[PDB]
């Protein structure tokens, strides 16, 4: 295929409204940066969302790490998402049978479906995992990302595992909008590719995380969006760091567009 | 080779303390039944744990489906666990990079490590998932189960994936006490095998769950413990249903012991 812009893909025929909403704000704001807001305090989550909101297309959460979660916190996050124009991605990694994951998505204390635009799923259980999430997510106009590859050393999400992930996406394109992957895994331009394991300096952490640059992941490997946690969160000035990552990911996307 | 009793297995030189405690109470109470307590209310959770405690070796939770979770509820559950003698297994299925899963296990609202004897992890991220959990579990004297196979249709946890799970468990035996699997996957008697997707009658559900009988799973496939949810919970008489499952699983274990 030849390279389409985020704006062209927003306008496509088969595109999920969520993905379309995302691709438009990306074009509008010149950002393909997803902030991984891996903090344990609501006040910090909310201050990051507000400060960095203009710089990001998406805020990714791990609600189960928030020491002071309440649905009111999520209400305030929604208000910031609407105000600054970004989607909320809860990185819950649903990975159970369909009958269980539907309850874990709809219910409990988190009520994830009520506030998350996007969630993700591991494909290891078979397509039941997507079917269960769909029953809840479809009417709510939510979307789902399938984990086709992981960034960590020893990752088993390779080969036929990755190919099964892409098939599963194709079979459920009414609800699945794309992939968590280290590179482009599907040529279909309606699918989003989001890549974690990103820092300016290629490298890793002490527990198997691997990092590659925005230029590599977006430019060479053809992914759409970078997911960045520690590369931003650990900085003294998280706004400056966010801006650095945004320009890098954006300029890398412009480059491959030609 | 020659099958050892649960009582003898509990005394093996390399046995993990949590596995030893469980094997002891299984032999004492003549139960290799784990109740899957898939309910949405604390009261239902506590009611089932009390009513069925005598029949079970283990209660498996999904605390993220509890509408009214609080840590006090867990305190109470533990009192029941200590009174009736069963372990608590939170079926969280950790499946993220090591840096993330340690926070998910220790922290947030659920504080899983503060009350769960056992948790489980998917192996797809590589062994960094176990190394992260260990940082939290080992100080708290906890154990972990690796998901080597799944019960659901289209499961990708097969062949080399399954073998990678077994290797990973062998290499982290200070923390990993066994497997979620549909059959015996390790020949080392220090490892436990727990099998979900169990009902007396043939079948499945509308979202990819598949059922096999206790005699099939324990007797022919050589697993140790049956995990049963709806097979008990949906029955009119849960005390009778729990007893039927216990007696099925236990006699199947005795037969294989010869
Ligand atoms: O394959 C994956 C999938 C998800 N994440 C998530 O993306 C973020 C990476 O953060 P950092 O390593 O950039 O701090 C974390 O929240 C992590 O859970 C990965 O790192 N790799
Ligand atoms: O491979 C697996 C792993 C876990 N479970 C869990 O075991 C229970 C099965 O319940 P039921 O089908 O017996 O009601 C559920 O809590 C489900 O999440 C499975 O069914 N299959």
């Amino acid at each position: 295929a030849m390279e389409l812009s985020f704006g062209a893909r927003a306008e496509l025929p088969r595109i999920h409204p969520v993905a379309s909403k995302l691709l438009r704000l990306m074009q509008k704001k010149e950002t393909n940066l997803c902030l991984s807001a891996d903090v344990s305090l609501a006040r910090e989550l909310l201050q990051l969302a507000d400060a960095l909101g203009p710089s990001i297309c998406m805020l990714k959460t791990h609600v189960d790490i928030l020491n002071d979660f309440t649905l009111d916190v999520m209400k305030e996050l929604i208000t910031l998402a609407k105000c600054h124009e970004f989607l909320i991605f809860e990185d819950r990694k649903f990975a159970d049978i369909g009958n269980t994951v539907k309850k874990q998505y709809e219910g409990g204390i988190f009520k994830i479906a009520s506030w998350a635009d996007l969630v993700n799923a591991h494909v290891v259980p078979g397509s039941g995992v997507v079917k269960g999430l769909q029953e809840v997510g479809l009417p709510l106009h939510r979307g789902c990302l399938l984990i086709a590859e992981m960034s960590s050393t020893g990752s088993l999400a390779t080969g036929d595992y990755t190919r099964a992930a892409v098939r599963m996406a194709e079979e459920h394109s009414e609800f699945v909008v794309g992939f968590i992957s280290g590179s482009r895994v599907s040529m279909k331009p309606e699918f989003l590719h989001l890549t974690p394991g990103v820092q300016l300096e290629a490298g890793g952490d002490n527990l198997g995380q691997q990092y590659n640059s925005p230029q590599e992941v977006i430019g060479k490997r053809g992914s759409d969006i970078i997911i960045v946690g520690r590369g931003i969160i650990s900085a003294a000035d998280r706004l400056e760091a966010a801006e650095m990552y945004r320009k890098a990911a954006w300029e890398a996307y412009l480059s491959r567009l030609g």
